[PDB]
């Protein structure tokens, strides 16, 4: 029963997080991400603007093209540097009061009993806003970070993905039990060691005696964001997922992966509203529609190709060391390029993609004055959209203008909310609910288990 | 060279740090532990009374090693619960501006290249304001956290120790070189690849390539402490601490302490004013002897002789549930509690070491007038006491009172500074030097090893 759309800022703790040579636009700022002040500065207009969270991407390694040269890596700032995302997190939490503070951790980079007790401490010091990110991929140099010839197999990635849920779960929610907290003076009992317990957990990755260390916190489960786009991943965000970051190019392709995911609810025993599609976007907006082009324009000079190259070319294998952006992707030969010209034929202005449109692939971007921006945003949310994972092209810009002219015309239509409702993060997203996750989700299966 | 002692108040994320039982005092509030409000009070303080750094030890296990029952850890809040030591840093770098901010953090807790990454931000975020006590030891419990059946054995932990160090070095010191931030963007090179290096280490328990992700940060390294009380440990703090936590019992004891630290010094190819002993302590203080001793006396009531005896176990690995609070230390049939009989002598009163004595293994208390209180501080420092490592009986009420009347009475003697100096944390704790470490510390043998 929420009736606005769910605003979660997608950034990330580096130079250059979503369109690639960004940082060279002299009126950007990016270049300024170490510091504290600046993230201080974009918090604080997301609250300004009522956003429901804002969310660090994070990654524990970076990877040259196959055959390539690690230069541009460095040259471009293409996610590199990186600084870890949930210590921005927490020093963030004094310089904001109602904003989501969520942040992507690994299961190669955190063991579970640290991580749990590490989220329940910063679920704790925010008074209940924090949220996680899971990731159980990475890149191969992050698994040689922590010494791993290759990857872990696409099979295992997930199931290793289970266990640790099932380690963090047993912690969060098993291993104290309602009413532990006694804290009298007078008699001596500050915790009830019979409600207090070890969870014994032992599996093919991970063994954890327990207890856990930390007193239940707010949410005691961190709000959970998912951003599996696989078969895989999408199965294991209908599992575990309050909200799932996606990326369709269309409407109608939110249709489809909406109804798709409904699908996969019901197969997990779970309710049809529990989990919110969050489709990831990012705006230039201006008072006429000239004034918007332009300002597209202005930030397009620095797209840089070949970083943006650099990108997808890790991501998708297919060296593309010499394309031109004004390139047709068709006009390129390998199997990769072939269906996603296919897929992104709609999604493009002129029905012809370019390599130039790439960065459809990571978000989806609407030019516009608040009126267009907010009508093609109806379409969106018509197809089941729960919510915006907004992408900056420039900080604070993107999110600024954003904040300043479409926040209040989607608050005049009603698509956004007015104010804060009191709360956890789980109870602003999930307006009649509790902070502690519903009986049907996983988590609640270890409540009680081992008392 | 330094001429004020340095300050340190040495806390921990949890109900009852120090003097077990305390928390039941009605006058205490450190039953607020989980808030960020009530850290924020301690510190600001701390901060008010030109406190070098604030630290946070912590743990990663809790060990029933009392006995049939781990009941008291529970009910006494034993180092249990037990929140994160470094989002509660991160998260009060908005609230302070010079004081330093300090953390534990063991070996089994954190890959050294995921620490790395976490220190690293944290340093940039604070402005160089960022210290490490690196914890190579833990209790059964922690190990089994990690899916260990036991102990690594004594000779082992240091070890380990050691090659931990050397990983987050290359990684700190050695993957970027002098010059590698260029961020011109009308250039367009944002890092200079050629100055960016993988450390490619490989030991007996690591291997991880790099690079390091986050920018060179003020400091490189954090400001190094450690507590490695065992001949081991004086060596591994001989090697790289720049502060070492020490606990000696009286001031003719740290004048031993201290020359042999010289020695240490010496054979580590370091200096002799390289390292500050930083000796722990607690206060109580009034405007007379009567008040303090008044103080003393209403604190007191609520010190929790069999909680202190549970806590002695856990640290020391003996069980001393059948001993009452009079029996002599020496009666008691171990290595463990005979060591700390022979040390424990010179400072009981009775000459006899008993358990009722045990506080003395982890503060001494100096009670009385500022004036009283600063005459016996001027004998540990002409000892070669460096530094004091503070804890607290009560909080704020310890941190609070030795503001409030030991501080100026301090400052007016030149024993504790007036102002803040400008600059990291390291170069307010050796006050002519750089932000980064001296070539005479182990970790400058990394820079250039790259190139």
């Amino acid at each position: 029963m929420r009736d606005t759309l769910v605003l979660n800022a997608f950034h990330m703790n580096t130079v250059c997080h979503m369109y690639d040579g960004g940082w060279r636009n002299p009126a950007d700022r990016q270049v300024e991400f170490a510091t504290l002040e600046f993230w201080k500065e974009v918090a604080q207009t997301l609250e300004r603007g009522f956003f429901d969270s804002l969310f660090f991407a994070d990654v524990m390694g970076t990877d040259a093209a196959y055959g390539d040269s690690w230069d541009i890596y460095a040259e471009q700032g293409i996610h590199f540097p990186m600084h870890d995302a949930a210590s921005l997190v927490a020093a963030l939490i004094p310089h904001t009061e109602h904003l989501g503070l969520t942040f992507s951790s690994s299961v190669i980079q955190d063991h579970p009993f640290s991580f749990a007790k590490r989220a329940s401490t910063l679920d704790h010091l925010s008074g209940g806003r924090v949220g996680w990110n899971i990731v159980t991929g990475g890149t191969i140099n992050a698994s040689q970070n922590f010494g791993y010839d290759s990857l872990v197999p696409h099979d295992e990635r997930y199931a290793i993905g289970e266990e640790y849920m099932e380690v963090v779960y047993k912690l969060w929610e098993g291993s104290w039990d309602e009413g532990a907290l006694v804290a009298d003076k007078t008699k001596g009992i500050y915790a009830d060691p019979s409600k207090i317990h070890k969870i014994n957990h032992r599996g093919e990755r991970y063994r954890v005696a327990g207890p856990h260390l930390t007193l239940p916190s707010p949410q005691r489960t961190p709000f959970l964001f998912q951003a599996g786009a696989s078969t895989a991943g999408r199965a294991f965000a209908s599992r575990h997922a309050e909200a799932t970051l996606v990326l369709c190019l269309t409407p109608d392709s939110m249709r489809v992966a909406y109804k798709q995911m409904q699908e996969l609810l019901a197969a997990a025993g779970r309710a049809s509203d529990d989990l919110l599609m969050v489709q990831g976007m990012s705006f230039i907006v201006g008072s006429t529609e000239e004034e918007a082009r332009r300002k597209a324009e202005e930030q397009d000079q620095y797209l840089d190709v070949d970083a943006l190259a650099a990108r997808v070319s890790r991501d998708l294998g297919v060296d593309l060391s010499g394309a031109d952006a004004d390139q047709p992707l068709d006009t390129i030969q390998t199997e990769a390029t072939q269906g996603i010209a296919k897929l992104m034929m709609e999604a493009v202005p002129d029905g012809r993609p370019k390599v130039k449109d790439l960065p459809l692939l990571y978000s989806i971007r609407i030019v516009g004055t608040p009126e267009t921006i907010a009508d093609e945003l109806t379409e969106w949310r018509d197809a089941g959209m729960g919510g915006i994972n907004m992408a900056a092209q420039m900080l604070p810009g993107t999110d600024a203008d954003f904040v300043d002219y479409v926040v209040p015309e989607l608050q005049r239509r009603g698509m956004v909310q007015h104010e804060y409702r009191p709360g956890t993060l789980r109870e602003k997203v999930f307006p009649g609910r509790d902070r502690l996750l519903n009986e049907r989700h996983p988590a609640s299966r270890y409540r009680g288990i081992f008392s």
